[PDB]
């Protein structure tokens, strides 16, 4: 039930200039679509959805852990911090931080979430702790976005990507409000307009978190789609480029994810 239907990936990297990897399954009937699915791409900031994932997993052993309040300092401002730096005088809980490096992909929200849950490390063991054995952070902001080629640090495949998106938003590895709470985070993002959401109607509910490295070409976007009157779908599209001055690309990230649809049988 992989690839049933061929669609022109390769021409569609080839005219990006570097490689993209794809990843899709139809929850309902278990057909994939997969290119490249088991190659590493960068994370980028995608680690910051299972990073929120990871927080509400131990919320279910600890209470009040969402509710506790953070205060920081001006150090722990890093470029790109939009949210954080507005609280940077009053301080935010731990469900506001997992929600602004969710939504809003706060640098420095998703800095302090790591220190919260024991470093890259301590991330990696919950993903493993999910049967991820692709999964590896290594690193914290900004480092992790060197995306170095042929560097597996702080690297996954889209299929292990979607794998574990598929357990945590519709599997049983969150409890059920946790994991509607998850769900929602996601359906808020507010970064992923022009990748995966531009392929998807407007009329179905989409849950997605973007990566963007700033590097080689690396970028990325995973999904959780509900079409109408079927079964979610769930995608993960990563991008790479071999030279350190190559551009990223929204556009090639919504085509890739309109092709997987189409090789799905999807009717957008
Ligand atoms: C996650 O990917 C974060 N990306 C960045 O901080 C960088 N962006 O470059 C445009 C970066 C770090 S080091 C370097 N040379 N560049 C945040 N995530 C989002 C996203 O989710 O796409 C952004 C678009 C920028 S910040």
């Amino acid at each position: 039930l992989t690839n049933l239907v061929a669609e022109p990936f390769a021409k569609l990297e080839q005219d990006f200039g570097g490689s993209i990897g794809v990843y899709a399954m139809d929850t309902g009937s278990g057909a994939t679509v997969s290119y490249r699915a088991e190659e590493r791409f960068p994370l980028c900031s995608s680690f910051k959805g299972f990073l929120a994932a990871a927080v509400l997993a131990r919320s279910q052993q600890q209470a009040g852990l969402l509710d506790t309040p953070i205060r920081y300092g001006k150090n722990a401002l890093v470029p790109w911090s939009p949210i954080s730096e507005k609280y940077l005088t009053t301080g935010m809980t731990v469900a506001e931080l997992s929600a602004a490096a969710v939504q809003y992909s706060d640098n420095a929200a998703a800095n302090l979430l790591l220190k919260e849950l024991g470093g890259p490390a301590g991330l990696t063991a919950f993903m493993r702790s999910i049967g991820d054995t692709t999964f590896r952070l290594d690193r914290w902001q900004l480092e992790l976005n060197s995306a170095i080629p042929g560097d597996a640090r702080d690297t996954s495949s889209p299929r292990a990507v979607t794998e574990s998106l598929q357990k945590l938003t519709l599997g049983s590895a969150l409890a059920a409000p946790q994991r509607q709470q998850f769900v929602d985070w996601l359906k808020g993002n507010t970064t992923g307009n022009h990748r995966i959401r531009a392929a998807v109607p407007a009329d179905w509910a989409v849950g997605d978190k973007t990566g963007t490295c700033g590097v080689y070409g690396t970028a990325n976007d995973y999904a959780v789609v509900w079409p109408t009157g079927r079964a979610p779908i769930v995608l993960a599209v990563y991008t790479r480029a071999p030279n350190k001055d190559d551009k990223h690309s929204e556009a090639v990230i919504a085509a890739a994810a309109r092709l997987a649809l189409e090789g799905l049988g999807v009717n957008g």
